[PDB]
């Protein structure tokens, strides 16, 4: 029996900007055991990574249920914190990491 391993070989992942691998390696903790909110603490952030903000904010009052003790003290409000910000980018963008753009087809060729 686990559940830090599994969810912590994916910390990783989810920084390495593949944040479709990231979603599915915090899924299993909200199945093997979501009475903690550590499972809500990185799929909440990943979720959000894809642009699934509307599927982050429906995992961040559902890690807020398991924050009820100084064990989550800090987790107590980072789903509070992320749930404070997708209700402004469930269909907004000012806060990119992944963005790309190309030259107008007529630039300095330089």
């Amino acid at each position: 029996s686990q559940f830090e391993k599994q969810k912590e070989q994916g910390n990783s992942l989810f920084k390495q900007g593949l944040y479709r691998e990231a979603v599915h390696c915090y899924d299993q903790l909200i199945t093997a055991q979501p009475q903690n909110p550590v499972g809500y603490s990185n799929k909440a952030m990943a979720l959000i990574k894809l642009g699934e903000y509307t599927q982050a904010i429906q995992m961040c009052q559902q890690g807020l249920r398991y924050t009820s003790t100084a064990e989550h003290v800090a987790i107590r409000s980072k789903l509070q914190y992320r749930l404070e910000l997708a209700q402004g980018a469930v269909g907004s963008v000012q806060i990119p990491v992944v963005e790309v753009d190309e030259l107008p087809e007529g630039y300095d060729r330089s």
